[PDB]
């Protein structure tokens, strides 16, 4: 109703291959007459639940699977209906990532994990440990370069270090995540965040560094290393930088443990075009030709579609992505994930900027993460005085 019948509107993050996705949309339109419009709103993962709560928003939303349990619990995502032959085309573990309360609530697209990206002309042998980074930066600074820059504003990028020596989100046991058993303020989490904060205090990193600042610096050759996902490789290809993609550094001898996302496509529960969305996703996007179009724009990572992953696997960068994914953990998709991420975002930004100590910051994050959230998608705009 509110979403227009007879067309598809799609939202996807602006760092992904939205132009390639639009090409698949234009093919669909040429074949079927059905217009497909791709948009990449800022903060789409916050906008979606707000507008979808009223029956508006896109027909299809692309995001990592971790947000989708919350959306489904709120009644905002449709159960999908792929048949067995279709399900056979994708890796079983990717279907598990989009299963919520026994139901499939999105189409898996690709497996995303962070890797260490390095400039082979500044650093032909990248460091195997976090511990050696301060000395490396000291050496490079004397010559007008830095060792490492990555996004310090989103906790996704610092999580691998927090988790390395023992940090965790929710304990999983016997078919359930226990929201009362959270691992954000244990000794391992404290050790990792303390190491990051010390890097900042010793002027090896800047607390204000964000995604754009880090990407620009790496791609200009000002910093020897960054931490990012497969989507970023396209812009580095364009840049003058000769780069490699490798395993994340260890911390206290333990592998960094990135939280692994499955980029997924959910169908708005209010869409009058659920059948059109199914046809588009199963018969146009999740094909070798469709994924190629998106992947050529911005790499997806290790795709869920078996036939195309076999092609993409011939690539040391994908081998590295998989190595890092296997050392980390697939994110939970439970509704509590939103609270978890907001809590850890606050702790990381506050500790990095010197607004809180590490102990103070993570104690707060532990409290909010483990608080069973009576969640609402209501807002002030619908409020009425009674
Ligand atoms: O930083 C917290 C943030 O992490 C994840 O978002 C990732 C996403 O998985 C990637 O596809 C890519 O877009 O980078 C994002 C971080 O900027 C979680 O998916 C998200 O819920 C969480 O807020």
């Amino acid at each position: 109703m509110k979403i227009e019948e007879g067309k598809l509107v799609i939202w996807i993050n602006g760092d992904k291959g939205y132009n390639g996705l639009a090409e698949v949309g234009k093919k669909f339109e040429k074949d079927t007459g059905i217009k497909v419009t791709v948009e990449h709103p800022d903060k789409l993962e916050e906008k979606f639940p707000q507008v979808a709560a009223t029956g508006d928003g896109p027909d299809i939303i692309f995001w990592a699977h971790d947000r989708f349990g919350g959306y489904a619990q709120s009644g905002l995502l449709a159960e999908i209906t792929p048949d067995k032959a279709f399900q056979d085309k994708l890796y079983p573990f990717t279907w598990d990532a989009v299963r919520y309360n026994g139901k499939l609530i999105a189409y898996p697209i690709a497996v995303e994990a962070l890797s260490l990206i390095y400039n082979k002309d500044l650093l032909p042998n990248p460091p195997k440990t976090w511990e050696e980074i301060p000395a490396l930066d000291k050496e490079l600074k004397a010559k007008g370069k830095s060792a490492l820059m990555f996004n310090l504003q989103e906790p996704y990028f610092t999580w691998p270090l927090i988790a390395a020596d023992g940090g965790y989100a929710f304990k999983y046991e016997n078919g359930k995540y226990d929201i009362k058993d959270v691992g954000v303020d244990n000794a391992g989490a404290k050790a990792g965040l303390t190491f990051l904060v010390d890097l900042i205090k010793n002027k090896h990193m800047n607390a204000d560094t964000d995604y754009s600042i880090a990407e620009a610096a790496f791609n200009k050759g000002e910093t020897a290393m960054t931490i990012n996902g497969p989507w970023a490789w396209s812009n580095i290809d364009t840049s003058k930088v000769n780069y490699g993609v490798t395993v994340l550094p260890t911390f206290k001898g333990q592998p960094s443990k990135p939280f692994v996302g499955v980029l997924s496509a959910g169908i708005n529960a209010a869409s009058p075009n659920k059948e059109l969305a199914k046809e588009f996703l199963e018969n146009y996007l999740l094909t070798d030709e469709g994924l190629e179009a998106v992947n050529k724009d911005k790499p997806l990572g290790a795709v869920a579609l078996k036939s195309y992953e076999e092609e993409l696997a011939k690539d040391p960068r994908i081998a590295a992505t998989m190595e890092n994914a296997q050392k980390g953990e697939i994110m939970p998709n439970i509704p509590q994930m939103s609270a978890f991420w907001y809590a850890v975002r606050t702790a990381v930004i506050n500790a990095a900027s010197g607004r809180q100590t590490v102990d103070e910051a993570l104690k707060d994050a532990q409290t909010n993460s483990s608080s069973k959230t009576k969640e609402q998608v209501t807002n002030v705009g619908g409020a009425v005085v009674t």
